[PDB]
Parts: structure tokens; C-alpha cells; sequence
């Protein structure tokens, strides 16, 4: 009983989130596709994801396999976390991520006050540009790289910094090279890899985004004092590669402290900052919520004292545009492909073993038989009558099951206290004279607001 569907051009590339919702109105929420050889199910809306990654989630783990990784040091023990295939590889440093990050205080005070130290950065940042119409993409980046950097490689960098900004420039880079042509057609094609040129010329910036970090790795383990309890992630996994010398089977190996400490550092970039800059695009385009979010934080916090996650549960407004913010900006719309390891049962189809999931997360969070507009910016989409915060099942930014995002918990602390804290002292606008800004993203792997500026207007001097 498998999942109907139509294939191989049949598919619009430069716009597949909104193919994917004609076949879906075409063949139903479980339908099939073949893609290059490789038979894909495409699944729609809570309870078809829910289904597959929950129910049948000890089957639906593993993700489908990258031959082409093989350039940046990828193996059996080396894997990372994002790409690795459902294994100890994988199980390993997941635990160790989760309790590393854990532990140099993301459910703590330390964390938070550190988070706003660097929005402090941000928002004097923002103050140089004396009022005058800018792109706020670059120095969100910035100051939500220096988190993920203060976590992972215990420094944050300077906005100036020219290797900072190189790190961030090629990660952006590495991050299109994921979503280009050319890579799926040598990791669907394999033997194309050994020609000199084409092994030269894909992931070159992937490539160059590892040995600028092996850069940074090299200085970090001259500075790194083993006598003293790990400061942060790099050096947790160096004390784990000591201890693990000897074991073949450890995953605390050369190869994927780069892998693992690139893995979190990129992620914990293009995510929470792409978010935060659908967040002020849409502080602009409704400047009556912007208002009301304002409102609420003087009731809560004031206008001199810096935001803590304390706030937040006393604050359900600011808390509800933040939700809709991610449920509107959409941030990854066709997830990150899975595999079944077993045959499953999807809505009463039958899903064959190694088919490649894609799970429709855009089609959860945009859900028209669950959210009263979907396809509007409606911060009530998680209030109640009395403004009551409410989150429905079907917020679902961050995925499902054993594979869900790891970085929630820090994303969570970031969203709020990097967005509380711009609007507690700005006032964000379209700039005077310049045309609405679109609401609609440019779709890749992660979809960006389209190109806009604003202008920040301090709201006091004191
Ligand atoms: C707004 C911010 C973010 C969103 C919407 C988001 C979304 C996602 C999604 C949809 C997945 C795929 C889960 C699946 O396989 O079904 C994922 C996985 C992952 N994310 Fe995030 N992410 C965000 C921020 C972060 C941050 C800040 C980090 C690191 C600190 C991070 C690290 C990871 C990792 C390591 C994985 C792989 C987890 C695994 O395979 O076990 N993400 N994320
Ligand atoms: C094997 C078949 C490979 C080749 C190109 C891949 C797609 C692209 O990468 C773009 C996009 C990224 C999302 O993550 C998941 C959805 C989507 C459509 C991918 C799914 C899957 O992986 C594809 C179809
Ligand atoms: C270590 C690697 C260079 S190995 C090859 C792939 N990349 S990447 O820089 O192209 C990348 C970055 C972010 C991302 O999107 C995310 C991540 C996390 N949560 C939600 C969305 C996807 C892919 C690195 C990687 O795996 N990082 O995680
Ligand atoms: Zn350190
Ligand atoms: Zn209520
Ligand atoms: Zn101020």
C-alpha cells in the first residue's frame, strides 16, 4: 500500500515548498516522489510527521547517507551530529553535546547574563549607525555567532575582527553549498569524486570553513589548561579525547572535535540570527505589535534593566510574538531528510526501508486546519482570549523524535533575550522614504527574509 504521487522534473526547485503544497492538495498528506534514483516520501502536517518520527521514531532516526562528507574528514568514529547516521557515532556526541552545553550553564543564570552582555554589543552596535537606514543581517549574525563561539571555543570576537569575519563569510557560504547542485549530484553520483577539479571545487568554502576553525582549534589547545575544569565545549571533548586514547571506538578523535565544534558553531549561527531577522522585518511590517511588545516590557522589566528568563513566564505577549515569529519566518520549511530503518506505517501507507523522509515542517506550522490564519503575522496564534500564552502541538520549528534540534534550549534563550532586549531600547522602522519591505523569503535550505533595511530609533537617552 504505498503513498501516491505523480517525479524527477516534476518538481519545481527554485520554489519546492510551494510545489509540495500542490501535490499535497493533489495526492494527500503522504505522498511519494523519486528523486535521482533514490524513492523520497514527503510527509504534511502534525500527525503525518508526528507518525513517522514519534510513533515510528525508533525506525526513523537514521539520516540518509553522505558520501561526499568524505572531504571533510568524515568516517565511521567521525560523523559530527547533524549529518551523522543514526548510530553510537551519532548517540555519543549528541549526549555530550546536549550535557556540555548543559553544564557550561545553558539552563542557568550564567548563560542568560552572558547572552546579554553580547546583546548589549548588539544594541551599541546598532546605536553607531546614528539612526540612519541599515541591513541589521550582518550584525545579528555577529552577535549570535559570538554565543555559539563563547560556548563552543570559550572567546567571542570583536565585529571588526577580519577572522571573524571570514568565519562568518565562509560559513554562510558553506551553508549554500549544502542546498547547490553540485554537491547532490556527486553524493548521488558517487564515482564523479575522484576527478581532481570536481574534488577541488565542491565544498571548497565547507572546506575552507574547517581549516579556519582548525586554525582557531590550534590556538584554543595552546591556551586550554587541562588542570582547570573545561570552560567550554572544545575543551570538554579535548579532556574526553585524552581519556578516550587507546579506544578506537571513541567518537573523541582529531577528526571530530573540527566536525563536531563546526557542526555547532554554524548551526548556532545561521538559525537563531535568520530568525531574528524575520523577527525586526516583522516588527516593521506590523508596528502595533512592535508597540505592544514594548508596552509589556516596561510593565515587566522597564527601560534600564537588562531581560532575564524570568521575564519571560510573566510576559506572554512578547512570548507569543517570538512563537509566531519562527511559526511565520518558517526558518527551515522541508526540515532535514531521515531514513527508515525498518519498513513503516505512515496513515495507513507502507513506507519501504531506506526510503529518504522529508519531513514538511512548513506545512505544520502553516497548517490551515490548525491556525486561525496561517498565512498571516498573528501573534494571538498563541494567545488565548484572555492573553493567556498558549503553544499548540503544532509548533514544530524545531522537528520531532530522537533527531529533534539540539540547539532549542539555547535557541529559546537567545530568541528572547537578544529580542527583548532591541526592543527594550529601540524603536525599529521601514526607513522614510523607501518602498514596504516584501514578507515573503528567499527559499534555500534555510529561508531568509528577503533583503530589507530599517532604522533603529534609541527610545531615551538615559
Ligand atoms: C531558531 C533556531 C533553530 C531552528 C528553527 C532549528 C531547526 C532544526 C531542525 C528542523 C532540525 C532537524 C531535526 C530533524 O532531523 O528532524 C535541527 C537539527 C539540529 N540542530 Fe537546529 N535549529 C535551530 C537552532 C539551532 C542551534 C542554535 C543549534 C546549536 C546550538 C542547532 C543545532 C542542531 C543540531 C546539532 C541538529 C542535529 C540534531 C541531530 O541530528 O540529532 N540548531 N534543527
Ligand atoms: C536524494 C534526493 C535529494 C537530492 C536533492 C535533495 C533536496 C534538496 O537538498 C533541497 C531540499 C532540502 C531539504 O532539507 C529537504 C528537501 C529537499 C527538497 C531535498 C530532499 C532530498 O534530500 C533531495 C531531493
Ligand atoms: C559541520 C558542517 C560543515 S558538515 C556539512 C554541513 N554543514 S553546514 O555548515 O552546511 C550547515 C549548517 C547549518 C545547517 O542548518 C541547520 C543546522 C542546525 N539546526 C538547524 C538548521 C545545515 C548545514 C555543517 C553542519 O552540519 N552544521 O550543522
Ligand atoms: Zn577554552
Ligand atoms: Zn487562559
Ligand atoms: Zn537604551
Amino acid at each position: 500500500k504505498l503513498p501516491p504521487g505523480p517525479n524527477l522534473l516534476h518538481v519545481d526547485f527554485q520554489n519546492t515548498p510551494y510545489c509540495f503544497d500542490q501535490l499535497r492538495r493533489r495526492f494527500g498528506d503522504v505522498f511519494s516522489l523519486q528523486l535521482a534514483w533514490t524513492p523520497v516520501v514527503v510527509l504534511n502536517g502534525l500527525a503525518a510527521v508526528r507518525e513517522a518520527l514519534v510513533t515510528h521514531g525508533e525506525d526513523t532516526a537514521d539520516r540518509p547517507p553522505v558520501p561526499i562528507t568524505q572531504i571533510l574528514g568524515f568516517g565511521p568514529r567521525s560523523q559530527g551530529v547533524f549529518l551523522a547516521r543514526y548510530g553510537p557515532a551519532w548517540r555519543e556526541q549528541r549526549r555530550f553535546s546536549v550535557s556540555t552545553l548543559r553544564n557550561l550553564g545553558l539552563g542557568k543564570k550564567s548563560l542568560e547574563q552572558w547572552v546579554t552582555e553580547e546583546a548589549a554589543c548588539l544594541c551599541a552596535a546598532f546605536a553607531n549607525h546614528s539612526g540612519r537606514p541599515f541591513r541589521p543581517n550582518g550584525l545579528l549574525d555577529k552577535a549570535v555567532s559570538n554565543v555559539i563561539a563563547s560556548l563552543t571555543c570559550g572567546r567571542r570576537f570583536e565585529y571588526d575582527d577580519p577572522r571573524f569575519l571570514r568565519l562568518l563569510d565562509l560559513a554562510q557560504e558553506g551553508l549554500k553549498e549544502e542546498s547547490g547542485f553540485l554537491r547532490e549530484v556527486l553524493n548521488a553520483v558517487p564515482v564523479l569524486l575522484h576527478i581532481p577539479a570536481l574534488a577541488g571545487k565542491v565544498l571548497r568554502f565547507q572546506k575552507a570553513f574547517l581549516t579556519q576553525l582548525d586554525e582557531l582549534l590550534t590556538e584554543h589547545r595552546m591556551t586550554w589548561d587541562p588542570a582547570q575544569p573545561p570552560r567550554d565545549l572544545t575543551e570538554a571533548f579535548l579532556a574526553e579525547m585524552e581519556k578516550a586514547k587507546g579506544n578506537p571506538e571513541s567518537s573523541f578523535n582529531d577528526e571530530n572535535l573540527r566536525i563536531v565544534v563546526a557542526d555547532l558553531f554554524s548551526a548556532g549561527m545561521e538559525t537563531t540570527s535568520t530568525t531574528l531577522a524575520w523577527g525586526l522585518l516583522l516588527m516593521i511590517l506590523h508596528p502595533d505589535v512592535q508597540r505592544r511588545v514594548q508596552q509589556e516590557i516596561d510593565d515587566v522589566i522597564g527601560q534600564v534593566r537588562r531581560p532575564e528568563m524570568g521575564d519571560q513566564a510573566h510576559m506572554p505577549y512578547t512570548t507569543a510574538v517570538i512563537h509566531e515569529v519562527q511559526r511565520f519566518g518558517d526558518i527551515v520549511p522541508l526540515g532535514v531528510t531521515h531514513m527508515t530503518s525498518r519498513d513503516i506505517e505512515v496513515q495507513g501507507f507502507r513506507i519501504p526501508k531506506g526510503t529518504t523522509l522529508i519531513t514538511n515542517l512548513s506545512s505544520v506550522l502553516k497548517d490551515e486546519a490548525v491556525w486561525e490564519k496561517p498565512f498571516r503575522f498573528h501573534p494571538e496564534h498563541f494567545l488565548d482570549a484572555q492573553g493567556h500564552f498558549v503553544k499548540p502541538e503544532a509548533f514544530l520549528p524545531f522537528s520531532a523524535g530522537r533527531r529533534a534540534c539540539l540547539g532549542e534550549p539555547l535557541a529559546r534563550m537567545e530568541l528572547f533575550l537578544f529580542f527583548t532586549s532591541l526592543l527594550q531600547h529601540f524603536s525599529f522602522s521601514v526607513p522614510t522614504g523607501q518602498p514596504r519591505p516584501s514578507h515573503h523569503g528567499v527559499f534555500a535550505f534555510l529561508v531568509s527574509p528577503s533583503p530589507y533595511e530599517l532604522c533603529a530609533v534609541p527610545r531615551h537617552h538615559h
